[PDB]
């Protein structure tokens, strides 16, 4: 396929940009409307809701499991109830959240659901939650992708011993449906713990905003309680993940970025995002109707704890790599990446040394040498963060390729135009 250029900012970049809606909140509005609705509690509407490739997924796991989502645009609207016919095969495709947030609801059903993935899809953890759904009740068939799903009628629940080092999703998942479970959950999380934290805080705080009751009032530890998941309106939130790459735009270029409609309120670490930024003496600012930076004239090396925002850190690298000439920074807290489908920590040394720069991976995560770069091709590995990281890096190294920019299509479809329009 042919590369993307990468556009250059010899100057600062100023400029306003609307990014499309949290993805992560996205997919949990619909796993919670479609219970909603299986419930037999109405239809449910997301407002805003992101349109890509990860949701249509979901969408279309979702469809498939028996309801009924319409609409074309931001506005989805939510009803049925589940029931799958004879022989039905959810694609997990390559959205992680339909893999694990998927799997409880069909065990919610009646007949037999297979899970199907590509290669990628196949080579990401999922063991933990199939055997926690055995311990629960469901019977499944497989000790990885595909397996099968075999739904009854309803879930027993109790208590589950599982370990969710792998992923903070196996929680997230198992909470988001337990309502509808008989005895409900008490999950319990063993050791040492939870990364990506504010990823099961979005999940409770979805829950109660559907009012379920749930206790995660001690660490590593959640109880949800059987009842009724409420149809409602879900408002989605601009995704803050992305607006991040815009932003550093603006950190590498001494640049102005706006981003509008940032959140004053969010069910995303809004505030870990915030602080990442002036740690390296960005201006936050809040302007009118949107969130405003101002990127420093230059900065040094950083020591940044990414433990609770790892998809920060293909980003996050980028800053580092273009930091003063000579400035080392170190990523900690991201062990955990080592060792989902997609190695990052691995992907991104691979990427920045071939440029010509300087990146270990260390036993926490990274270091990173800013050294003069080169021009290359950024390979993004279907790895829409990695392709967002590239871009970011070609900001201010000329001749930067990225193999494939559409992967930026499974959670920002029009990100090549939006950085366009920004850069230009």
């Amino acid at each position: 396929m042919k590369t993307w250029p990468a556009p250059t900012a010899p100057t600062p970049v100023r400029a306003t940009v609307t990014v499309p809606g949290s993805k992560s909140q996205t997919n949990r509005a619909l796993v919670l409307a479609a219970l909603a609705a299986a419930q037999g509690r109405g239809a449910s509407t997301i407002s805003g809701a992101l349109r890509s490739r990860d949701t249509e997924l979901m969408l279309d796991a979702l469809q498939t499991l028996g309801l009924r989502v319409d609409g074309v645009g931001s506005e989805l609207t939510v009803s049925g109830r589940i029931e799958p016919g004879p022989g039905a095969r959810v694609d997990c495709g390559l959205a992680g959240t339909v893999l694990r947030f998927v799997p409880p609801l069909a065990a919610l059903g009646s007949v037999p659901v297979t899970f199907d993935g590509d290669q990628q899809a196949r080579g990401r953890p999922i063991a933990p939650l199939l055997d926690a759904l055995r311990e629960l009740g469901v019977a499944v068939d497989g000790t990885g992708l595909p397996f099968r799903v075999r739904g009854n009628g309803s879930l027993a629940g109790g208590t589950v011993a599982i370990d969710a080092s792998a992923s903070s999703q196996f929680v997230s998942g198992l909470l988001l449906s337990a309502a509808s479970f008989t005895d409900g959950l008490t999950v319990q999380h063993t050791g040492s713990s939870l990364p990506s934290a504010p990823h099961i805080a979005m999940t409770a705080a979805m829950l109660r905003q559907a009012g379920v009751d749930i206790d995660d009032s001690t660490p590593n530890r959640w109880q949800v309680r059987p009842g009724p998941v409420a149809a409602r309106r879900w408002d989605i939130e601009p995704d803050l993940t992305n607006a991040v790459a815009f932003l550093s735009a603006a950190v590498v270029s001494g640049g102005t970025v706006r981003i509008t409609g940032w959140p004053r309120v969010s069910v995303q670490p809004a505030d870990h995002i915030l602080a990442i930024l002036r740690q390296l003496n960005a201006v936050v600012i809040h302007a009118d109707s949107s969130l405003e930076v101002r990127g420093p004239t230059g900065y040094d090396g950083f020591d940044v704890d990414l433990r609770a925002v790892g998809e920060l850190t293909p980003s996050v690298a980028a800053l580092a790599a273009l930091a003063s000439p000579g400035s080392v920074s170190r990523l900690s807290g991201i062990a955990h990446l080592r060792g989902h489908e997609t190695d990052r920590l691995a992907a991104l040394s691979t990427e920045i040394n071939r440029l010509g720069g300087t990146c270990r991976e260390t036993p926490d995560g990274l270091v990173i040498t800013a050294t003069p770069l080169r021009p290359g091709i950024w390979r993004a590995y279907a790895d829409h963060r990695m392709a967002m990281a590239g871009a970011i890096i070609g900001l201010r190294v000329a001749g930067v390729e990225v193999d494939d920019i559409a992967a930026t299509t499974k959670t920002l479809p029009e990100f090549p135009r939006l950085w366009a329009e920004m850069v230009g």
